[PDB]
This record gives structure tokens, C-alpha cells and sequence, in this order.
């Protein structure tokens, strides 16, 4: 049983413990999540089929690392799904050619927010898989556990829906004026959405957010956010109607907004959280992306 990734790198045969890097590309799915599909990234072979047939099982306790391993998803050994951490048997994989064959797995999360995610940077830990391997002639085994870690940055999804970007940064024109705010969602399968703001705000009406630049700031003036004119105070659920896997515009635009006084001359930052909920549904976690939206009031 002799293993590689798609990037050339040899898996060490018969080591008790391998940190094996993988390139993932995480996506929403009807019912559960895709976090890495590792057939796509490690290939393995037998050396010897003459002399010997190899099995290889996936073991109990094999598990999400690090910042997935409070999240509970299944895992899709050789055609079959199982329940992930792994707590029951898998069948064996029998690898008895040396022409190379994917290693036929893949790691998924059960959803449990409407368009929540979960930052994995590159370099770390995603799961540690406990493997198992045996052999047609005697009782010989060998346990031994492969650490998957992440080539790249990623964002895991943990909803029913993804957004275009978690972060977005607009311009708003020198005051006064507004910018369209490029921002869209779609669900796996159709979903009642909505979607409120959140951050700090100025006035009695909580649609106005403060204006937290910290050099040479404007006095006088915050950020308000509206869709087509319509103004969107903050913790109020907007509702898109039914989203399905088409992208979907929030339809958001930035503008500036008098909070009292003269309007004085200097910089304009807002920053604003959205967060996606199910219609019905409670508004748990954090902010789902973070708007940034930068603006100037000059002198004349
Ligand atoms: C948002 O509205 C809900 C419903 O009234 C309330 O429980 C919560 O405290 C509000 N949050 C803020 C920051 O006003």
C-alpha cells in the first residue's frame, strides 16, 4: 500500500503517523457540507499484487482537527456515508494493481447555521484520520493515523448557503453620495431567507451606523445602508424571498447620513455585519460577512 497527493508528494509507507497536505474546496450540498474530497488528492497503489492483496479501513475515532473539531458531519468511505467522528467499522478498500486509484473519501459537515463559515487557513490541521491495514495470507495489521492539513486558505460553509465574498470593502463617492454594495447568496436547495445588519449606530432610529475613523474623521455624519431607497435599520430581519442555487443580490446600497450638526470635513468608516436566518429561525453566531464601507467629506 503505497500512497501519493496530487502534488507529487510521497505518503511514507508504513509509518505509524504522516502529516499528509491537501488542497480543499469546500462547498454547500443538499442536506450536508463538503469539507475536503480526498480522492481527489491522495492516489494509492499496491507494489507487490503478485505476492500480496492489501485492505485498508478507515478506523473509530477518526476526527476533524483543530477549528472543525467541535462540528459533527459524516464521511463517505468507498461509496458508503458514515456517521463522522467515525464511531463504526468500514468495509475495506482491497488494492491488489499498482496502477494508481483515488483513495475513495470524502469529509462532510452537518449543517447547522443558514450561510455561517469557518476560516481555515493554510498550514492548518482539518481532520486526523486512523487507518487500518491488512493482508490475504496472514494476521499481520498495522494501525497507523494520516494528519490531513490544509495547502490552502478556505472557508468552510456551515448552512444551508453560501455568499459571494465574507468580507467586502466599498467606496462611497466624497459626500453627499452612495455605492452599490456587491453582495449575493444562494442555498443549495430553496431556502426562506433574510438577513439582518449589524455594527454600532448613532441614532434613535439604530439605521445610521457611527463613524469609527480614527484619523482625521468627519463629525457629524455615519454610514446608512439602504435597497432602492427603502432604508434597512440594524437588527431587523430583511427578507429575499425564497434563494435557491441561483445567486440572489441583497440589492444593499451605502450612503452617508446626518446624525446631528454640521456635516465637518474628514474620513468616513462604517463597518457592518450581515448575518443570514432562516425564516422562523434564531439568530445565532456572528456576523455571516463584514461590509467595510470607507467614505470622505471634503471642505469646500
Ligand atoms: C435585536 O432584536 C432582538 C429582538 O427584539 C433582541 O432580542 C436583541 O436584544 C436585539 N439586539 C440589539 C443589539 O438591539
Amino acid at each position: 500500500f503505497a500512497c501519493k497527493t496530487a502534488s507529487g508528494t510521497a505518503i511514507p509507507i508504513g509509518a505509524a503517523s504522516a502529516n499528509v497536505y491537501v488542497n480543499l474546496a469546500p462547498a454547500v450540498n443538499v442536506g450536508q457540507n463538503l469539507v475536503v474530497d480526498l480522492s481527489t488528492q491522495i492516489f494509492c497503489h499496491n507494489d507487490y499484487p503478485e505476492t500480496i492483496t492489501d485492505y485498508v479501513t478507515l478506523q473509530r475515532g477518526s476526527a476533524y482537527g483543530g477549528v472543525l473539531s467541535s462540528f459533527s458531519g459524516t464521511v463517505k468511505y468507498s461509496g458508503s456515508s458514515y456517521p463522522f467522528p467515525t464511531t463504526s467499522e468500514t468495509p475495506r478498500v482491497v488494492y491488489n494493481s499498482r496502477t494508481d486509484k483515488p483513495w475513495p473519501v470524502a469529509l462532510y459537515l452537518t449543517p447547522v447555521s443558514s450561510a455561517g463559515g469557518v476560516a481555515i487557513k493554510a498550514g492548518s490541521l482539518i481532520a486526523v484520520l486512523i487507518l487500518r491495514q491488512t493482508n490475504n495470507y496472514n494476521s499481520d495489521d498495522f494501525q497507523f493515523v494520516w494528519n490531513i492539513y490544509a495547502n490552502n486558505d478556505v472557508v468552510v460553509p456551515t448552512g444551508g448557503c453560501d455568499v459571494s465574498a465574507r468580507d467586502v470593502t466599498v467606496t462611497l463617492p466624497d459626500y453627499p453620495g452612495s455605492v452599490p454594495i456587491p453582495l449575493t447568496v444562494y442555498c443549495a436547495k430553496s431556502q426562506n431567507l433574510g438577513y439582518y445588519l449589524s455594527g454600532t449606530t448613532a441614532d434613535a432610529g439604530n439605521s445610521i451606523f457611527t463613524n469609527t475613523a480614527s484619523f482625521s474623521p468627519a463629525q457629524g455624519v455615519g454610514v446608512q445602508l439602504t435597497r432602492q431607497g427603502t432604508i434597512i435599520p440594524a437588527n431587523n430581519t430583511v427578507s429575499l424571498g425564497a434563494v435557491g442555487t441561483s445567486a440572489v443580490s441583497l440589492g444593499l446600497t451605502a450612503n452617508y447620513a446626518r446624525t446631528g450638526g454640521q456635516v465637518t470635513a474628514g474620513n468616513v468608516q462604517s463597518i457592518i455585519g450581515v448575518t443570514f436566518v432562516y425564516q422562523g429561525g434564531s439568530s445565532g453566531g456572528g456576523a455571516d460577512v463584514t461590509i467595510t464601507v470607507n467614505g470622505k467629506v471634503v471642505a469646500k
